[PDB]
């Protein structure tokens, strides 16, 4: 249920393959920020979720460097997949920038993205 | 040459990681705490061309807490930066999401912060 | 704008008064968790926000002790009051529990609550 | 043991009074950011904590407006007090700025501050 194309509330595009081993692989294209075109992502998911109708825990990382831009920063999304007719991946995220020590206190943004199958 | 190696956090967890030339992080994680035993697979990304102005190197990785022995139906992501030099450090904040029922989703996610050094 | 009765996505009820000095005062009733009836809250807001279409920054705290229950924990909500389709307060929150030192790594839950004035 | 002056790892100064009803009142002075002099804070704490060595849960808020300056932002610290010879207040915090709706995705910084008595 995880493999495919997903879209968040900003209009970003998350293209992922869930491997049998628990691997997540794919690309991310952000609608916002210091970003253009696609970025590599990798992550992990629970390949044997609870069979009580609980979500499937997962997470992935993008480092914001590709052949076009380098924003010296990385986002991790941590969340859970919920299947069915309105399938969703509900996440919270941490976006850490490379900073000097003096500016480390303001290195990290936090937010929340909800992914669905329709934009 | 800096990130690759064996790291330990303030809890005594062990983070064995290899930084690829392509920006990949690969390795294993063993937690000293929680619903975990032995090693778990990790993967992540890092900035392979960091600034040269004294800024840290941004990185992140994920562990799903399923291995051959146990499954805690949960995943942690660590987001942070590597700080080079004589006492190299990886300073992170993390999000640990559990798979929940819809009605318990409000309490799905723990947050914390881990600092790693190469000292056992 | 801020003064009034708000409801989040869980059906919790946030009754607040925005004072002229930047004070927030009122009560919170959670629909979920180790909580019953109303709890005291206090907080602060920007009493001279920008006039460029930006939101109004604010935050508040509830300690989960009242006359009925004590959950040995406190939540802070940090967010902004916004206009748009309807009046809304968009937050992220941190819920810290009092823990032993050994359990402090799992002391803090994180989430996000959006409030409107619409009674469910 | 909460009432008094506390200092974090940035060199900021947290002056607080813990009232018998669970109130926190005081002033905060940040060593960093868009901040000058002292700001009002208010918050709440667990006035009947467990007696098993567990910390005392608490939180407070600063809106970054005072008579000198206005940074159109607010920080909330959520954490626990731990007493004893090496007393600490261990926190995580959320700093939200007032933004346009288009910029709301980047409204909020997160971090962690440890306060000590010394
Ligand atoms: O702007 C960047 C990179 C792009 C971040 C895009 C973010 S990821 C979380 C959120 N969900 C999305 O779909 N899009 C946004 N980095 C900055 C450099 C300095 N500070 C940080
Ligand atoms: O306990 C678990 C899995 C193990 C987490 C270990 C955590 S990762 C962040 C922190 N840093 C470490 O080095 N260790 C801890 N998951 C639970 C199931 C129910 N809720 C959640
Ligand atoms: O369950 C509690 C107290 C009640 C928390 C209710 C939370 S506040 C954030 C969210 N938004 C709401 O409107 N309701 C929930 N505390 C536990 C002791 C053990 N761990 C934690
Ligand atoms: O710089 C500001 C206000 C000052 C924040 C200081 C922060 S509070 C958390 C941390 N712990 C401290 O003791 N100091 C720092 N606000 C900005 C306007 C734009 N974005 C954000």
């Amino acid at each position: 249920g995880i493999t495919g194309t997903w879209y968040n509330q900003l209009g970003s595009t998350f293209i992922v393959t869930a491997g049998a081993d628990g691997a997540l692989t794919g690309t991310y294209e952000s609608a916002v920020g210091n970003a253009e075109s696609r970025y590599v992502l990798t992550g992990r998911y629970d390949s044997a979720p609870a069979t009580d109708g609980s979500g499937t825990a997962l997470g992935w990382t993008v480092a914001w460097k590709n052949n076009y831009r380098n924003a010296h920063s990385a986002t991790t999304w941590s969340g859970q997949y919920v299947g069915g007719a309105e399938a969703r991946i509900n996440t919270q995220w941490l976006l850490t920038s490379g900073t000097t020590e003096a500016n480390a206190w303001k290195s990290t943004l936090v937010g929340h993205d909800t992914f669905t199958k329709v934009k």
